[PDB]
């Protein structure tokens, strides 16, 4: 079994910003989130080799996670906010769409994704 290449976290041609709400969730929100007790699951890409998943990117075509996330973060990946909370919903969603509602992981999701909400309701103005 083999996982694929991660997402993208570097490539000298994309343009990059710095602006104060990507500052935001790297500093406030990501950081948050990392924390959280059920955020450890998140922090890398799904090792679907290591867990005995062997379907899991046969059925989760954009994969996403907060180890990516930070990286791009961290690594002025982004143009733009909406970017990076566009990864966290993929996460989120991708969760939802492989595993069954109870499952503990969606749950774990569930928890995270309604934080994550909140915190950006405090996102500055651009
Ligand atoms: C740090 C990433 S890991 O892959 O190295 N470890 C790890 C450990 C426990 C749980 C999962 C896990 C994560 N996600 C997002 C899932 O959807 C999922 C679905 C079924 C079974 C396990 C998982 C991954």
């Amino acid at each position: 079994s083999m996982n694929p290449p991660p997402p993208e976290t570097s490539n000298p041609n994309k343009p990059k910003r710095q602006t104060n709400q990507l500052q935001y969730l790297l500093r406030v929100v990501l950081k948050t989130l990392w924390k959280h007790q059920f955020a450890w699951p998140f922090q890398q890409p799904v090792d679907a080799v290591k867990l005995n998943l062997p379907d899991y990117y046969k059925i989760i075509k954009t994969p996403m996670d907060m180890g990516t996330i930070k990286k791009r973060l961290e690594n002025n990946y982004y143009w733009n906010a909406q970017e990076c909370i566009q990864d966290f919903n993929t996460m989120f969603t991708n969760c939802y769409i492989y595993n069954k509602p109870g499952d503990d992981i969606v749950l774990m999701a569930e928890a995270l994704e309604k934080l994550f909400l909140q915190k950006i309701n405090e996102l500055p103005t651009e």
